DNA sequence: ACCAGACACACATTC
DNA sequence: GTTGGGATTG
DNA sequence: GAATGTGTGTCTCAATCCCAA
């Protein structure tokens, strides 16, 4: 706010950061850009950044009025000289529609339209075949008096951004939102040589998978698209999971479009969690039962998760039935406590969960609604110094909500000493007070576990009295077995009876919902450790 | 935290 | 004359 | 009719402004 050229300073900051830490990852023509950019006049740098930050790559001169930069047609000149911006670009009929207003376009294509008022997209559809070729604005309308500037250095800028944040989903608005105190991140003191990418060849791989996904959302035929993907897996951990997550989605699309034979073959090329299970169910829907049974038996011998185990638990008997085999006695597990209500006639538009909490209200009993919120936050506070540890590779810029290696399978190990030191506080008295200090110190900070908006002061200290430390262990341990797989699945409500220092937690279900798989996995968990849980059926 | 997951809801399918 | 979606704002 | 499987709608800072309706 206090500096009119704040956006340019942020852009300069990224450029300098790139120059320091990612110098070897940068190529010849890219080094030339950063050098050339600094030699530009201040108002020319500013105008360029504006176009880079804004949605399009095409801009009307009228839509480029900025008081701090002054005359735009003048400031754009050093950019036209470098060829970074292009007046007189050639425009498809589809993108000319994006630049002009509806009334302007109706005037132009007057001798090709009826008297009927159509929507803008309708006009585009009618006129698209009559003008399939692209052409200069002067060739569209010679009477046009506004110059339209095309930004021609957008790809280089994306790479710059992709190197700064370890991704492309974050953009330059992080700087503003952080400065305005709308986003407050934990400040991890990381090395001067902490890296997003370590080598340029991996950056190109990221961009490729990005565009593969891009063309996929653009309805481009998978047959061609698949030939774009690499045969052998990527050597890099992040990149392999992405290549494999992409393969997983192609098979999802194939399966939904009733092509189970391709979907199967694709699911098996993927190591994405749940792919192998989808491969079996696809083989089943393709009525290739013998093959589906062979893979299912292979899976059940060495399952990838407890999630796959319960998926196989339904798949296998059904598969054995379609073959000649007899089904084996699938005797169930112990049953969590049940609690029933009368589908109580709702007062106004409202939800089932909120009503149950109102009903379970009682003098000695307070009830809250905190699905996943409560336990993830309590775990987030106790292991704050562990999660935001200055592990090399974890952090490499500001604007970090979580360490980048959060989903890695050795996330716990790299901080194994720190975690035992935090959960070690859960044995002596320190944990209760340790949480209360984090809460006051770290409040508001962006984090992957703590729900500040929901963890009110009362809910906090009510939990600290009732919830047993030995219980808090078992939960925190299960999260560390598999964070992405055990982040969710916790029951709707917790209810404390603070005076008698006991808790009981409930997941409610209306007439239009049943227990999810993961929710079932946790009720089974708490049951086996004598933890007060129950399912409320309404 | 690296391109959504999470959940509740709702309507097919299959012995 | 009003309303809603989206982009450009900080 | 149970047990299942699959398929939807919703939600990522908030006041401003241009444009399509």
């Amino acid at each position: 706010l206090p500096e009119p050229f704040y956006y340019l300073h942020n852009f300069r900051a990224v450029l300098a950061w790139i120059g320091e830490r990612y110098a070897d990852l940068l190529d010849d023509q890219e080094r030339a850009f950063i050098a050339a950019f600094a030699e530009l006049p201040e108002a020319s740098q500013a105008l360029l950044v504006r176009m880079v930050m804004r949605k399009g790559t095409l801009f009307r001169e009228g839509k480029l009025a900025y008081a701090e930069i002054g005359d735009t047609r003048a400031a754009v000149q050093p950019l036209l000289a470098l060829g970074w911006v292009d007046a007189q670009p050639t425009l498809e009929l589809a993108q000319l529609f994006g630049l002009l207003k509806k009334d302007e376009l109706s005037q132009l294509f007057r001798d090709h339209l009826g008297r009927a008022n159509l929507r803008k997209d309708a006009l585009l559809e009618r006129l698209q075949p009559l003008f399939p070729e692209a052409r200069r604005l002067a060739e569209w309308q010679a009477d046009f008096a506004e110059p339209v500037y095309e930004l021609r250095c957008m790809a280089l800028c994306d790479r710059l951004r992709l190197m700064y944040f370890g991704n492309l989903w974050q953009d330059w608005s992080e700087f503003v939102l952080a400065d305005l105190g709308i986003y407050r991140y934990e400040s991890v003191e990381f090395s001067a040589d902490s890296r997003g990418f370590r080598l340029r060849a991996d950056v190109d791989a990221y961009l490729h998978l990005f565009d593969c996904r891009q063309r996929f959302d653009l309805g481009e035929p998978l047959e061609e698209l698949l030939a774009g993907l690499p045969g052998e897996p990527y050597a890099n951990p992040w990149l392999e999971g992405r290549r494999v997550k992409l393969l997983f989605q192609f098979a999802q699309h194939c399966e939904k479009q009733r092509d189970f034979d391709l979907a199967q073959r694709l699911y098996r090329q993927s190591s994405h969690p749940g792919a192998r299970l989808r491969a079996i169910r696809s083989l089943e829907r393709g009525e290739r039962f013998a093959e589906a049974h062979a893979l299912a038996r292979e899976a059940s011998c060495a399952p990838e998760s407890d999630a796959e185990r319960q998926g196989l638990a339904r798949l296998l008997p059904r598969l054995q039935g379609k073959l000649g085999l007899p089904r084996q006695a699938r005797a169930a597990a112990p049953e969590i406590d049940r609690l029933d209500l009368c589908l109580a006639f709702p007062s106004e538009p409202c939800s089932v969960e909120w009503a149950v909490r109102e009903h379970l209200e009682e003098p000695g009993c307070a009830v809250h609604y905190v699905e996943n919120g409560l336990i993830n936050s309590l775990f987030g506070l106790l292991c704050w110094e562990a999660i935001f540890a200055a592990i090399p590779g974890a952090f490499f810029h500001p604007f970090h909500s979580a360490p980048a290696d959060l989903h890695s399978a050795d996330f716990r190990q790299r901080r194994a000493a720190l975690f035992e030191a935090c959960l070690g506080r859960l044995e002596d008295g320190s944990y209760r007070d340790a949480i209360r200090c984090r809460y006051r110190d770290k409040f508001g900070l962006q984090s992957p576990f703590v729900y500040w908006e929901l963890l009110g002061e009362e809910l906090l200290e009510q939990a600290l009295d009732c919830l047993p430390a030995a219980h808090l262990r078992a939960w925190f341990e299960r999260l560390l077995e598999d964070i992405p797989g055990n982040r969710a699945g916790l029951p709707d409500l917790i209810q404390f009876w603070p005076a008698q220092r006991r808790y009981r937690m409930v997941e409610v279900k209306g007439p239009g919902d049943r227990l999810q798989d993961n929710q079932l996995r946790w009720l089974q968990f708490c049951r086996e450790r004598e933890m007060p849980v129950a399912v409320c059926y309404v």
